[PDB]
């Protein structure tokens, strides 16, 4: 069964959209490869790694996110319990000389319960209810080992062109490889999209308002075809990267790009 429509953006819908082939995959956050060139190659941090004196600043950036229904209607139609991969990672391509290594990559899992849902915001509407466990680590080992788990809900509204997610969470679990690592990226993350035309602008970002720190990342991205766009990106400030989490730092890269927030 299961009522909501397509709506584009909506992560949960899309999921309770059922397919035949069992390896169609669904998309949860956005999926690019993109060439950057940053402002400020923390080798300090990757100071134990062997190249890190030679780190280049133009790195390879791809996201990879995917969506996994574990079980429809666990709790009523279009409700399902679900799970996700998101892998974000930042690769020396061109930085042969050291055999192209990666600086760092974050793995971060979930499990959620989600629904798709029918609010009106007076013109928008609540579109996703998720709340789920998330783990994020960059599966290194000391001293560059990063990671923290957290609880959290995420909410999607959207106002036709406009589109608004907001994830706030609360910390559980262990953080001691990077423990004040909340002075950096803060308690929630919002994203801001717009569609003009077939381009997508976006935004996504956190920021601690007690200490002032913080992070953002605004992107602009349009079709190359039915499936591929071609995205530029821009990101600004402290928590790229886990490995980055306390490190400032202004990115631009440009790449391709599957699916943008909508
Ligand atoms: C496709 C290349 O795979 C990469 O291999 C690296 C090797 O360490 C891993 O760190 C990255 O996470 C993985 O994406
Ligand atoms: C905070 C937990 C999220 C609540 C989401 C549960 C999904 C229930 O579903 C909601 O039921 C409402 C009826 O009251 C309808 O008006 C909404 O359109 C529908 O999405
Ligand atoms: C040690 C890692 C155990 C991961 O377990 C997690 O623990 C959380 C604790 O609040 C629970 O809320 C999550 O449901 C559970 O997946
Ligand atoms: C940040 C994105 C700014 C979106 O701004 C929007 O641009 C539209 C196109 O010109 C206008 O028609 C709308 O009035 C305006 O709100």
């Amino acid at each position: 069964v299961h009522d909501a429509p397509a709506v584009r953006g909506s992560i949960i819908a899309n999921m309770l959209q059922e397919h035949d082939n069992p390896f169609t995959l669904y998309p949860y956050d956005t999926n690019y490869l993109i060439y950057t060139q940053t402002s400020d190659l923390n080798k300090e941090a990757i100071a134990s790694y062997d190249w890190a004196e030679n780190a280049r600043k133009d790195e390879v950036k791809f996201q990879l996110s995917l969506a996994f229904p574990l079980w429809r209607g666990i709790l009523g139609p279009n409700s399902v319990l679900g799970a996700s991969y998101t892998q974000k990672s930042w690769w020396q391509l061109s930085n042969s000389e050291e055999s192209s290594p990666f600086r760092e990559t974050n793995y971060e899992p979930q499990l959620f319960l989600g629904f798709a849902t029918d609010y009106r915001f007076a013109g928008w509407t609540l579109r996703d209810v998720e709340m789920g466990y998330n783990h994020d680590s960059n599966g290194r080992s000391d001293p560059t080992s990063r990671s923290w788990a957290r609880l959290y809900t995420r909410l999607m509204a959207e106002n036709g062109n406009w589109l608004v997610e907001v994830k706030p969470w609360y910390v559980v679990g262990n953080t001691d490889d990077n423990p004040d690592i909340t002075k950096y990226m803060g308690y929630y993350q919002l994203k801001i999209g717009y569609h003009l035309g077939d381009a997508v602008l976006s935004a996504k970002g956190q920021y601690n308002w007690n200490t002032g720190y913080g992070g953002a990342e605004l992107g602009l991205s349009y079709p190359i075809t039915k499936h591929v766009r071609l995205y530029t990106q821009v990101y600004s400030g402290y928590g790229e990267s886990l490995i980055d989490y306390n490190f400032n730092q202004t990115r631009v890269g440009v790449g391709v790009m599957l699916n943008d927030l909508f």
